[PDB]
């Protein structure tokens, strides 16, 4: 069956943790996490992609830029494209800007994406260990997750079905020795390394859809 | 010539931050932590090491499994075996036992291994600032280390000589707006993200080799 622990950080799917800044763009780094993955898998290169070219480029698809968007959207933008420019090549500046996507600049691509059953945790378990890192939504809209700092994260005050923040399930494990109890989902953050622990946060697992991290996950398809 | 400053944290060559338990291996994560970065500057690929084959199969080098080791006789066991095992296919669990290393599983390699002159603290930052994470040993033996939570560490009763913990510097820096006071060396700890500064721990820099960082660094040939 699927594995007792997952952590893709440790296969070099995952790359170093960013920082969004003063723009609401979490959907366009949690779709750029799930596909620097997806293409790692398939490619074997980790290269790290362009959240600015998604902010820019994928109004179309019906995003807002720095006014919020979905990552369903950013990888449908991705297929429609034909491609995603590089971190290096099409930098990050947290404003909305004029879209400057060049072709000769893609390091990506997508056919469109895959979509896991809502509210359903045990399948985002099974594609969480399959597939690689997948993007999620959630509900962050408390200052105790603004100043978590460590162990698992538990807001009784959570909405499983409102959410306001995008972020990316690089795998999942337990506290202890007992692997069915005190689970966790390890998710990355786009508020800089500075945030959490050292970017990332153990969100219950398996406490009900604790914060929605299964109501409206996917990944892209390579 | 030299960065006032320095993370290899930003540029993927650490793998998170892993836990010891009960179990004098620290020279275990240190090593591993320093041939993860070698094996990602050379292959671009960050895959977690197995402590644990170090734990089990090194005893003919000198080491001594959960009753302690060096980091430099782990780099001897890779090159005199000709392998180690990625965690994935080899998992630590905290104690010694029968080595059971696999070739097919093997995913890094070193030739030997480089000192950094010692007790040279500037020969540390040059090795920092041109190779990746550096093997250290320090005086852990305080407890204010055990209880270290933020900031720059400075214990007045380190010792520079009397080392007893394997450690990992990735990186260095300083608080503040002047380059020249203030500064520290980043050093990745093995005691879980629920230690120190989410495993993390700033040691004081250029003040005497404080507790011996740079008395016993090196680093494997890859
Ligand atoms: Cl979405
Ligand atoms: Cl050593």
């Amino acid at each position: 069956d699927l594995p007792k622990s997952v952590d893709w950080r440790k296969k070099g799917y995952v790359t170093p943790v960013k920082n969004q800044k003063q723009c609401g763009s979490a959907w366009a780094f949690s779709a750029t996490g799930a596909l620097e993955g997806q293409m790692f898998r398939k490619t074997g290169k980790l290269v790290s992609l362009s959240e600015q070219n998604l902010v820019d480029c994928s109004r179309p698809q019906g995003n807002q830029g720095c006014n919020g968007g979905f990552m369903a959207r950013a990888f449908q933008y991705v297929k429609e494209n034909g491609g995603l420019d590089s971190e290096e090549s099409y930098p990050y500046v947290a404003v909305d800007e004029i879209c400057k996507y060049r072709p000769e600049n893609s390091v990506a691509q997508d056919t469109g994406f895959t979509v896991v059953a809502p509210g359903k945790e045990k399948a985002l378990m099974k594609a969480v260990a399959t597939v690689g890192p997948i993007s999620v939504a959630m509900d962050a809209g408390h200052s105790s997750f603004q100043f978590y700092k460590s162990g698992i994260y538990f807001e009784p005050d959570c909405s499983s079905k409102n959410l306001d923040h995008g972020v990316l399930v690089v795998g999942y494990g337990f506290e202890g020795a007992n692997s069915q109890n005190s689970k966790y989902w390890l998710v990355k953050n786009s508020w800089g390394p500075e945030w959490g622990s050292n970017g990332y946060v153990k969100i219950a697992k398996d406490k009900n859809n604790h914060c929605g991290i299964a109501t409206a996950a996917s990944y892209p398809n390579v």
